[PDB]
């Protein structure tokens, strides 16, 4: 049973860390879509200025 | 040592599990941002376009 719940724990452990590298890619990506999203709003906005500005 | 490769698996879980937990705080607060900021762009980008008939 130690060894079972080893094997599942190395497992969760496996899971886990798959998670926290599958993660680690997601939290990545939406990271850098999320600084792509601030660097595609900095541009609206300023685009927004210029519109706005040229109203 | 089943057991303390079970400790030690869980915790490798239980630190993975951390880490992805802190890596699913971060999704969920970046990937809210994310969203946050593709909103924020969306609504720059529709005043936008609203600032661009305006212009």
């Amino acid at each position: 049973d130690a060894q079972e719940k080893l094997e599942l724990a190395e497992k969760k452990a496996t899971d886990a860390e798959a998670d926290v590298a599958s993660l680690n890619r997601r939290i990545q990506l939406v990271e850098e879509e999320l600084d792509r999203a601030q660097e595609r709003l900095a541009t609206a906005l300023q685009k927004l200025e210029e519109a706005e500005k040229a109203a």
